């Protein structure tokens, strides 16, 4: 007898461009839970047990899991949370002041204190997220150094493709020890000699795993409610090694930066993202291939839980496919269990019946084959998408919603453009570090809403004389445009404005 996998699917792990396509893939999704709260926690020399909460104005934007033990969520106001926790530590985010080109933390201030001098008025202030962008960047530098392929899914989430690391570790690591008596080089000498030997057809089946390797330990919580054998094939051997490696990367994030992370480990991104949100914080959820259906049917997940099926598209599928309200995943598998063609024939008929409503439908009748395959694999937990890089920036905006008189004249507009130009510059610096190239916006757009909520807009070029000398250039143009729009206003209902925004587009990366 022999393994269910081939050499092709194992060698593929060494290819950064196609390792994800292999059923032996080892993907990881790492999430820094309540990231903003973790950042403020560390900044104030606090511990994970101190119940910090990141406040914006009157709302909570991040809840440390110490504060969640008191039932605090993002739906509560600070006053509601104070009544839930009397030792709460609300920390307000950094903030610009109207007319200043720098942001500043006002620790000890906020709408929850009584002293009127310790207030952070919303009327003449704008939030700054630079502290979080800067800390997130530090995490990526740690990720990108331990993994040759990293996707920044968001400011607090990343995917890793541990393919190359797992493969090289499987075939060449001579230092790893299963126990005090057994090293990897000895337990896997059979497949290593077979690989160096080269006497295999790439479509030949791998040799059976040796009994020696079942001593290999998973680092983390292996999701296994049915008590299946842990190491039953090479997919589990790869996944086990990846759990060890991934624990080290997550411990680097905590030893260098102090941030905790929940993690999901499997053979596909969709499953990895579900696993990381299954147990948190400071957790690591492993989903073997032989436990994929157990995981998708554990009760937490429905068809709408997948990355792309949460919106209108998902809800239309529930009606077209006549899915139950619970266990819709299991229903998809069993209603079309043989092949995606069955589901494609079902979709083709449905869109071809009477009362199809093809004019408003979100189901493209020409790509029913691509869709049927997507659902067929997601429901079986084998829909592997590649780790894509963050698309290059096309547009940035900084705006402020103005309630009251905080923008009654031209001078008040310029004061806000000074804030907008500083945030856009900060956000361009963070990009120049990610792209490792210079970033130059070539056109600027100002738009504003009058007291009657009518819109005035004007765009144009920004003449960077030298190179990357923004935050003065584009404030010139910003002030020129807001002046023109004043003259267009003139004897019209204009001030006090209700909204003001600056948008930069047409970037040149060099
Ligand atoms: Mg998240
Ligand atoms: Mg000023």
């Amino acid at each position: 007898h022999m393994s269910k996998f081939t050499w092709k699917e194992l060698i593929q792990l060494g290819s950064p461009s196609k390792a994800y396509e292999s059923s032996l893939a080892c993907i990881a999704h790492i999430d820094m839970n309540a990231f903003f709260a973790q950042v403020e926690q560390m900044r104030c020399g606090l511990s994970k047990e101190d119940p910090v909460v990141c406040v914006q104005w009157n709302s909570i934007i991040a809840v440390s899991y110490a504060a969640r033990k008191y039932g605090i969520s993002r739906m509560d106001t600070i006053q509601e949370a104070l009544k839930k926790c009397s030792n709460l530590i609300p920390i307000h985010t950094a903030v610009f002041k109207k007319g200043e080109d720098f942001w500043q933390y006002h620790d000890g201030c906020g709408s929850w204190v009584q002293d009127p001098a310790k207030q952070i008025s919303v009327e003449d202030h704008k939030v700054s997220l630079e502290p979080y962008r800067r800390e997130s960047r530090k995490a990526l530098k740690i990720f990108k150094s331990a993994c040759d392929l990293v996707e920044r899914a968001s400011i607090d989430e990343v995917f890793l493709d541990l393919g190359r690391i797992c493969f090289n570790m499987l075939m060449f690591d001579n230092e790893y020890e299963l126990t005090g008596d057994l090293k990897l080089k000895d337990a896997l000498s059979n497949i290593r000699e077979a690989f160096i030997g080269g006497n295999y057809d790439i479509n030949s089946h791998l040799p059976l795993i040796p009994e020696k390797i079942k001593s290999l330990k998973f680092e983390g919580d292996v999701f296994n409610p049915e008590g299946r054998d842990l190491i039953t094939d090479w997919d589990d051997v790869i996944l086990a090694l990846g759990s060890q490696v991934c624990k080290g990367i997550r411990d680097s994030i905590k030893d260098i930066l102090g941030y905790t992370t929940s993690c999901g480990l499997s053979s596909t991104k969709n499953v990895c993202k579900l696993a990381s949100n299954y147990k948190k914080p400071d957790a690591q959820t492993i989903v073997k291939n032989d436990c994929l259906l157990d995981f998708l049917d554990c009760g937490k997940f429905e068809i709408t839980s997948f990355w792309t099926l949460g919106g209108v598209l998902g809800k239309e599928l529930i009606d077209v496919l006549d899915l139950p309200h619970e266990n819709s995943i299991k229903h998809i598998r069993e209603t079309w269990p043989d092949n995606a063609g069955q589901l494609k024939e079902f979709l083709d008929a449905k869109v071809k019946q009477s009362d199809y409503d093809r004019s408003t439908s979100n189901i493209d009748p020409l790509k029913t084959a691509d869709l049927a395959e997507k659902l067929f694999k997601l429901s079986r937990g084998r829909y592997g998408l590649p780790l894509s890089s963050r698309p290059v920036v096309k547009s940035m905006m900084s705006n402020k919603n103005l309630r009251g008189k905080s923008c009654n004249s031209i001078v008040d507009c310029i004061s806000w453009l000074e804030v907008f130009c500083a945030e856009l510059t900060s956000r361009i610096q963070d990009l120049e570090q990610e792209y490792n190239k210079i970033v130059i916006p070539r056109t600027v757009s100002i738009s504003l809403k009058t007291k009657s909520y009518e819109v005035y807009r004007k765009s144009g070029p920004v003449a960077y004389k030298g190179i990357n000398f923004q935050s003065h250039e584009l404030l010139k143009v910003g002030i020129k445009f807001v002046t023109d729009l004043d003259i267009k206003g003139k004897n019209k209902s204009y001030y006090p404005l209700t909204k003001l925004s600056m948008t930069i587009t047409n970037f040149d990366i060099i």
